[PDB]
């Protein structure tokens, strides 16, 4: 394990929770960005809204919604802060999966293969749960962000469309907001340089 890559892999091994079929309660802002809280239990998380989830949710109560939540550090002196991954709740059962390819090449020049199938259960799923999810499990089977932490996941589109996540900075936050039809993800490609 590699010290230049010991922050990417702090992150991308935080524990997430998946909070299913919640309310949203929108404050008054009081600071630079907005608030989404949930309360699913006797914690109120504050989803930061950035990207297309400001102008997308106003002020008030929004029902229905389903987040992914990785708690992280703040400089809104926020207990419990998670950043976007908010989506839609499912309109009806949902039982996809998605076949993953990776390709890992080492820094002596060793090439690695390895398959998995990533289940979905949404309808309607954030950009930051498919990194997130993606590269704790590249982290842990694949030792990404040991030896090497660099390169590509690819997610194609039943349509043809393909979302890229670069593995050598986190996903950009404003992209963790965004979101996609579950159901029309095709596969997974992974390479890991
Ligand atoms: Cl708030
Ligand atoms: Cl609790
Ligand atoms: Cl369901």
């Amino acid at each position: 394990i590699n010290p230049k890559f010991k922050d990417l892999r702090a992150y991308y091994t935080k524990p997430s929770l998946e909070f299913k079929n919640e309310i949203g309660i929108i404050l008054k802002k009081w600071t630079t960005i907005r608030f989404m809280n949930v309360v699913p239990d006797y914690f109120i998380y504050k989803i930061a809204l950035v990207g297309k989830d400001d102008k997308k949710y106003g002020e008030g109560v929004h029902r229905n919604v389903d987040v992914f939540v990785v708690l992280e550090e703040n400089n809104y002196n926020l207990e419990k802060y998670s950043v976007g991954g908010i989506t839609k709740s499912n309109s009806k059962k949902v039982d996809h999966k998605a076949g993953v390819r990776i390709t890992k090449e080492d820094n002596k020049g060793t090439i690695s293969h390895d398959v998995s199938e990533f289940k979905i259960t949404k309808e309607q799923i954030s950009l930051k749960e498919l990194d997130f999810k993606l590269r704790k499990q590249l982290i842990e089977k694949n030792n990404l962000y040991g030896n090497v932490g660099s390169g590509k996941i690819v997610i194609k589109m039943k349509n043809g469309g393909k979302y890229t996540f670069e593995l050598h900075k986190k996903l950009q936050e404003n992209r963790m907001a965004d979101v996609i039809d579950g159901t029309n993800i095709d596969n997974i490609e992974v390479n890991i340089k």
